């Protein structure tokens, strides 16, 4: 998976 803020 990939998160960025």
């Amino acid at each position: 998976a990939i998160l960025s803020s």
